[PDB]
């Protein structure tokens, strides 16, 4: 039905963004699933089409509105900060303060309901400092943009949507940070992003932390009633549709044969090997909290290749993929 | 090719073990894939046949030698322990020895060679202490009477086999139960059952404990270098090919792909969700370690519908399907 208008950011200049961009908007099946806006540098652009062999035309644009979509023709949101003879492949503070303005305008588009989702080309985190824009990180420079405190990881299979409580950290220190307010919240950015997506009452299922959900206190220090219980408790008389805590292994089968349209996961291994096994398209990460849903390829800027058109578009297609079919529904 | 004999243990006689036997046998399929052998009572099985309302004879042998695996006559090495009267649904101290005496025969019978693989139905452990065999389960009994003091559980898929070093257990004390001698035992078991099973080098990947196998220290408390990458060197010395640690998501995507034999998880749900969400026949447990492999089904004695022939048998027809495949090749 609607086609959702995804922002795709171009990335650093320097790396392989323009390239993987370029070569992902030549294939037609990324126009049955959205709009493809790109925020970037129009020229860069044009470079990066003659480097991998392409047909495609860009079209420069200032604002959302002016974008066709007609195939050939990428819309650019051009800012006209890269110059012409920058180098691939090499650290530039022009090129990542670019990718910061990228993002901005992205996060600006959000939020006035100018599009539907964003997908981001990678950065550099050097080069972005360099260019003053000393963040942690690009999803970390997302958030604070958007002017939220946190956000969740989630990652797509099908029948399979998994929202993580943690993600990036030691097991034991896992099980300490999880407490029922990130729970809650945790929840709450899934609950809000189907909804978003159109799934009008979300039905998510929530793992333990202990093997069987504990099985009544027969493993495990209490961490279910502790860290997980209360969370889900205020949800269910807020009016959302949460089950658990239950066994993860058993939520799985569950949500796999349908029953479930998230899986809230308590740390990484839990969450991340269910949907690895299946051995679909690597390398995509789902961003839950901002104003509209966020996806993004784990390649990075790939320096050794990038002015070289051997980028490999793979894993950006399935990050527009992904992008699209959380898109905010108009 | 061979035929795997399958030693099929009656389990507790008020319980359902009898009738599940009796309808797997009912099963074509069954006989493409084993010669099976039930140790028992011949008495019980003909009740059990009464039951389902099936059309099984029962062929009453001493030794395993004497069995003709013909289709419609079930070979039974009939030990005559329970009276004809003996009530389903009730514990018995004669139920809970007799299935006692037939795992102790099976046992037997796998130390001699004359069988390739256990399937255990199901027995109750309150009626094998009223029986005077004070076992704490099903498998500690099965492990004490083969002389040893482990084993491993196993869960099988299409190309995936994974096994565990810890399972019912919470999982902070998991952690803490993971150590060098713990793990080299796990991976030796999962490697000697392979070999069995006609496997001449097992390719063996081992998951980390941390997300990432803690990224170079990055996540977590060095519990890899601690727990398991000692046990992981020596065998590799040793002259088993075994790799890891490795991120546990990455292994699944790997194993599913067909790059090793065996994934040995660390806790039960970084292995068991793995195989869950594929969504197939559930129920089947592999224990590892013993003379043959023992597979058996999670559904207990069933006091509740023992004798009313309602028992279902997909449980166990997939349980004597995974023994045969992972039974002793000859
Ligand atoms: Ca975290
Ligand atoms: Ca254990
Ligand atoms: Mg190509
Ligand atoms: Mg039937
Ligand atoms: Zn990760
Ligand atoms: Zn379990």
């Amino acid at each position: 039905n609607y086609l959702p208008v995804i922002g795709i950011t171009m990335g650093d200049a320097a790396g392989v963004g323009a390239e993987v961009v370029v070569k992902s908007l030549a294939h037609a099946s990324v126009y049955a699933q959205c709009r493809p806006l790109v925020i970037g540098d129009a020229k860069r652009l044009e470079r990066a089409n003659q480097i991998v062999g392409g047909e495609m035309k860009i079209r420069r644009i200032e604002d959302a509105s002016e974008a066709r979509y007609e195939q050939g023709t990428i819309d650019c949101i051009d800012l006209g900060l890269i110059p012409d003879d920058l180098p691939f492949g090499q650290l530039s503070a022009i090129a990542g303060d670019a990718a910061y303005q990228y993002i901005k305008r992205a996060v600006e588009l959000a939020q006035s309901g100018k599009i539907d989702a964003i997908c981001t080309a990678p950065l550099n985190k050097e080069a972005l400092h360099a260019g003053g824009h000393k963040y942690p990180g690009h999803t970390e420079m997302l958030a604070h943009l958007t002017g939220v405190d946190e956000v969740s990881m989630m990652l797509v299979a099908p029948q399979l949507r998994v929202i993580h409580v943690t993600t990036h950290i030691g097991i034991i220190d896992a099980i300490r940070k999880i407490e029922p307010g990130l729970v809650q919240r945790t929840i709450e950015r899934g609950n809000a992003t189907l909804v978003k997506a159109g799934i009008e009452r979300p039905r998510i299922g929530v793992c333990g932390i202990n093997p069987h959900a504990g099985e009544n206190g027969l493993f495990g220090y209490g961490e279910e009633e502790e860290k997980i219980i209360p969370a889900v408790t205020l949800l269910q008389e807020r009016g959302l549709d949460v089950t658990g805590p239950l066994p993860a292994d058993t939520l799985f089968f569950r949500a796999g044969r349908g029953d479930f349209d998230l899986v809230v996961a308590m740390y990484h291994d839990q969450g991340h090997g269910p949907v690895k096994v299946l051995g679909l398209e690597a390398g995509v990460n789902v961003t839950v909290g901002l104003e509209v849903i966020r996806t993004s390829v784990d390649h990075g800027t790939a320096f050794d290749i990038a002015g070289k058109g051997v980028v490999d578009e793979g894993s950006m297609l399935e990050a527009l993929r992904q992008g699209a079919e959380l898109a905010t529904r108009r």
